[PDB]
């Protein structure tokens, strides 16, 4: 696929990824469990650009925000949209990747 479709919660952990990480990259929806998304499965990604306006939503109450960053340090250059956006299925926000 080329969409991607995560799901993080207001930890940092991985609980599913999309056929998209796991296509090219090679990241299957089941080895991001328990696993830092900002540090194990992709490290530049811990910053206030990504990370903190993850966390902005957060540290506020619900999460709903949809900005643009790059992925790099390990993926080849993509730009995509991260939309964020509150889960209950389980205790975790739905954040979805749009590249252009
Ligand atoms: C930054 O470290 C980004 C890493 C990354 C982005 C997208 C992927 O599918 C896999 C790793």
């Amino acid at each position: 696929l080329a969409f991607g479709a995560i799901q993080l919660d207001g930890d940092g952990n991985i609980l599913q990824y999309n056929a998209a990480e796991g296509d090219i990259t090679g990241r299957d929806p089941k080895q991001v469990i328990g696993k830092n998304f900002f540090k194990d499965v992709a490290p530049c990604t811990d910053s206030p650009e990504f990370y903190g306006k993850f966390k902005e939503g957060v540290a506020s109450g619900n999460l709903n925000t949809m900005f643009e960053y790059t992925f790099d340090y390990q993926m080849t250059p993509t730009k995509v949209k991260v939309h964020m956006k509150k889960a209950l299925s389980g205790d975790s926000y739905w954040v979805f990747v749009k590249r252009v």
